[PDB]
């Protein structure tokens, strides 16, 4: 009737992880009864304007080739750096490649994605390039933006030794910094959970043509194999590219952050369920679900054109991971940024295993299968509350945990003994115009 | 502790979509903290007996060729209007295409499906034939029964525009009329869950065979390429066709309702789940899962007879539409209806969606993101107590809501403050033999 | 707010499915308000070392002919005979098909299994045979292990005739015997959700390949039908054959339960989740999980190894079936047995049914949808303490129902009536030290 | 009521209960000569049945009496044609259908 | 605000709470005179806007008053250059932005 302490420790790990007081690790309250082993990892990174040795492109010239550097088009990109830049940061539920940096010359309208599968994405200190136009980039072509993916290794050696997992809770800080006199830009922050599932893409085979002239030879084999099949399997995220611009996700979601960008960012990202159950390992290529073109038999249609239906775009990202389900995704953009920038990236990412026989995670088990109904019941109950970013700056919040946690657990059900604790207000978090009040009015005096 | 008043509005909506007291549309308590605007579509529809200018062929004869009128083979049909007739209506959660209305001329023993992919389905003014074996009509043929689909091209329009989506409830409501001396016939409706899946039926390839009969080309390519594949996928509702004859709807559910013609009916389809979140709009091709042949593995076999395991038929219905997860299906049947009927159909559906940026849904937004867990646990509860329709002019229930509502309220764990509301009776939904009793054993006079 | 007769017994026959007083059989309390039937199917199985008559050939030998018994290669059995062997039961949620069955020389490392579909599997009183290197055994090889699968035949008769199905209980008891001086070996048995869901595996198609060397004939049709597809769609369960080894499951779960292999074991599969829906009865193909091999776009690389990514192997079982979701899958391994053993097998599954119209179901209905939230909220609140298996003798306890029940059904939310009913403390259930004590510390004398 | 062959799709719905009654059965053979040969379709759901019929014969056979009087037993009249129909206590039967 | 047209988009959105004030129009027009016509674009939420102003101008229109006195108004001094802000009440205006 009343949350424990192993409770009270993974929701404070939840909702705050990279909170300094947040030092042990916990697992989930569910008293699974199972040999685990929680991993934690914290891992930073100095992103800025990459230099032509880190640029590779993604077009057909490096298809059987390896990654190509830029055959010095990189005056364009010097030609970017003249002006001011923008710089997204999207976090999936991947669990390797926990971040995926974009670079823009100014802000898009939407999210673009290649329908052509790009060539060898590449991890964080190498970028890869991508046309203005919404494809692949071979030299001598015009650059559009550059991308890359800030990649765990650990995580990925860690996840081969494992019978299941589950991801516990991931945070994402995005210290920034510029020269002085060029401060100038504004960040905005959302999440919003994109439901992805294993999906397969429908193609067309090739149907087979054959002219037998011959003589005796007359078998005209000509018979048509284009028919409609799937494609391989694809771990698929219904993230609405088109939608993901910073206005749009301003406006659509009510606990989005904006700010100056100097403020960088700090998002928590959180779980969109109530439970949390142990999966097995198992990577898959991963894409993301565009628009359909041809309606098909959205109209009435024949036979003939049922083929051609509402067949969304699947975009093949050329990357395999296995993600956390039921977690939300994150996305960030600084628009207006100084080119000479410098973002701190740091994101801590922790996880229960069940360790296998004879691995490396079978050495530091540790056996407190606690349970805590209450402590799940909370994060769901906060879920909805929780604005989806703060300023770089802003960790130990005093509302969180002896006056949040305690304040709201205590509605669920009537699972209640102290007769009231604290009073809940709706906060007001405008950092823009430094009027920020937290969940009981308290005004938020800046610590940076 | 107690239930809010939009928690209580989103109930009565939901049970009594109809109601005529439910003027103000709520959305789902959930406090999802998104901007939203929700839709109510009512829409009004008069169905009968078609004339032969609404009539068209589904056969191979409209194939290339767009939609044929009947070749006047309407004699039989006319033959039809004789004798009395059957009308089935099938609410699927199809998002668009709200109904399909079937014409019979007389019950069938199962809700048949044709094998073949029809040709150009016909929206709900003009109807489609289907030959009495259970295949597509052409011209010259014998004419089985006419279908139709009942459609909103307004959600079509809001759909496009939308980011996310969920149905929020849903009623369809079926005034019977009949001249006089011709008002003989019955009415059967029944509601269950058939959970559909996005699934590909398993198809064979064609293998390749060339004869290289050359004096210099002797290639001879005999491979097998006919393998075991996968279709495109398709969404597949499990609706037993084999299992929905009027009768053994009746006699399997014990809330199916039965009665006169003449009482119409009003089916308020409920969800079978506690939760509903937003989805994002995903048109698909609909089909219907039929049943195996071939017992295949089900039997000790040869890896040869793997591939010819059980597979289940699968009726591909050549519409596409989004449907909404975890609603229920719905079937009626007017069997025995004198052939110069008129039914108004009568549909409310009431959505909630997420606006796209830019869109017109954003002119419209509505933020009180309300919660209120007692609804939805409320929800939950009465699910299995309402019954599955009411006769047409049943509305305004005075049992429902400050009742029915507040009587079940307080069950749900200990969530109860008021001592004792009201105790609740099983209800005799006796609409037959006017001996109807409502959940607190009031007698229902006949109001219409 | 207190726990209802019909909850309580069937709390009591889902946690001891052959506890001697579960006489009576009761369906889930939901209330579903449909007309069901609950059927009860108890088996009884002899299993022993077999002889030459019931050995089969899984290998291409039995490819298109028949089941081929093993030409005398019964010398090599013989040898098996002679030394110590290992018995392993693997009860997967499958409705027919109980438990699969496999006989080991010597503890293997892990639950292999064959990259080829097997040919002919045989049904419990016939074996198969499989070759020690991992691969179907034709006569002439080297034997590894046999195989058979345990069927239930009026299961199957009662499924094709039902609209729907779930699974209410199910409990497998092994009384093992041997002859005296000859008592000797242990026993380990483990109970986890391995989710299976509805997957098809990438394949590859066959490029064509022509020369039109022809005068006039010179197509040359060298197109590339090589592409990846999707294979058919079959039911495949995450099973971790390679961590199924005695030690790895009774070193990872700590409820697994431990013995000499004289005490037998009874284990009661539970389910994983809180609710159970019907299903459609929908037999498919199964298959199993392996581990992948090449890496593919787990590292960064072009678009032509994209296709061969991260492909799991998928395992044919040639064996078809329509499984319980959301139940665990059993795994039971005798370690050290004589050769000469006798293990009596007694299943029970208690299932209901939504009879068919005019089916034999329908003569055995029984209507009484109860409803008990308090029961299905004990039954989640008790899965993650019950251990995996007992005793094979250890049948009616005391602790379960009276005292265990009512001192955790009392704990869920504030549904509470009485003050305090009893503690709760740790068990310990060490069978092979005879200090086993129960929830409530009272020691356990051995009764068998 | 049937006894499932072993192995049979019977054995599947048992139901062991073996309830032994013998005054039921005295009062069956009672009733035997008492109760019409049909009844009205839709005359279901008599109310004399029961509470009232079978403990008015329940007491006779034997001497297992405890309760003193249930209710006086009298002949009906069922002249269904008449519209004049009694029941076995002397209430009328007012028509349904 | 829009009355739809039957069958346009507007109709799907509509809202019937035909309220009515008439002490909240007199105040609008009370007001219109006191309200400057611009502020710093990060001045947002005004503490004397509503609770304080709306309900100390609410009670001069007429005799429309119920509450004795609610708080009495001063001229402001929205000296926006020289920081040297005051409110309707006197209460200064810290630099926010």
């Amino acid at each position: 009737a009343v949350v424990t302490a192993a409770g009270l420790a993974w929701l404070r790990q939840y909702l705050n992880p990279m909170g300094p007081d947040t030092t042990s690790v916990t697992g989930y309250p569910d008293g699974s009864a199972v040999t685990t082993c929680i991993a934690d990892y914290s891992n930073t990174f100095n992103v800025s304007f990459p230099p032509r040795e880190a640029l590779y492109c993604t077009g057909s010239s490096s298809s059987e080739k390896p990654t190509l550097v830029d055959a010095d088009n990189y005056a364009k990109i010097d030609k970017w750096s003249n002006y001011d830049i923008t710089l997204c940061v999207l976090a999936l539920p991947m669990l390797r490649n926990v971040v995926m940096l974009r670079l823009y010359p100014h802000t898009p309208t939407a999210f673009a994605l290649t329908e052509q599968t790009p060539n060898f994405p590449q991890r964080f200190p190498n970028w890869s390039v991508y046309s203005a136009d919404g494809t692949r980039f071979n030299n001598g072509d015009e650059p559009g933006y550059l991308q890359s993916y800030v990649y765990l290794p650990n995580v990925d050696k860690h996840l081969s030794a494992a019978r299941g997992y589950r991801l516990l809770s991931r945070g994402i800080t995005g210290i920034f910094s510029a020269p002085a006199l060029e401060t100038q830009g504004f960040v905005t922050a959302c999440q919003y959970l994109a439901e992805g599932s294993i999906q397969s893409q429908s193609i067309k085979s090739d149907a087979v043509r054959s002219v037998t002239v011959n003589s005796d030879g007359t078998v005209k084999n000509v018979e048509s194999s284009s028919q409609t099949v799937s494609s391989m399997p694809r771990y698929v995220f219904p993230l609405d590219g088109d939608n993901c611009a910073p206005s749009s996700l301003t406006e659509t979601y009510h606990q989005a952050y904006q700010s100056k960008a100097t403020d960088g960012f700090y998002m928590p990202v959180l779980s969109s369920s109530r439970d949390n159950p142990f999966h097995p390992p198992q990577p898959r290529a991963i894409a993301v679900y565009g628009s359909f073109l041809a309606r098909g038999c959205l109209d009435p249609v024949s036979e003939a054109h049922e083929a051609d239906g509402p067949t969304h775009d699947i975009y093949r990202l050329n990357v395999a991971d296995d993600v956390a389900p039921l977690f939300n995704t994150g996305v960030v953009w600084f628009e207006g940024i100084s080119p000479k920038f410098s973002l701190k990236l740091k994101t801590r990412t922790v996880l229960q295993y069940i360790p296998t026989s004879g691995s490396v995670l079978a050495n530091f088990t540790r056996h407190e299968p606690t349970y805590d109904q209450i402590a799940l019941d909370a994060a769901d109950r906060l879920r909805n509350l929780m604005p989806h970013a703060y300023p770089a700056a802003y960790n130990d919040w005093g509302w969180l945990g002896d006056l949040l946690d305690s304040a709201i657990s205590m509605l669920p059900g009537v699972g209640t003994v102290y007769n009231i604790a604290k009073p809940l207000i709706k906060p007001a978090w405008n950092w823009l115009g430094n009027k920020v009040s937290d969940f009981f009015g308290n005004p938020v005096a800046r610590d940076g």
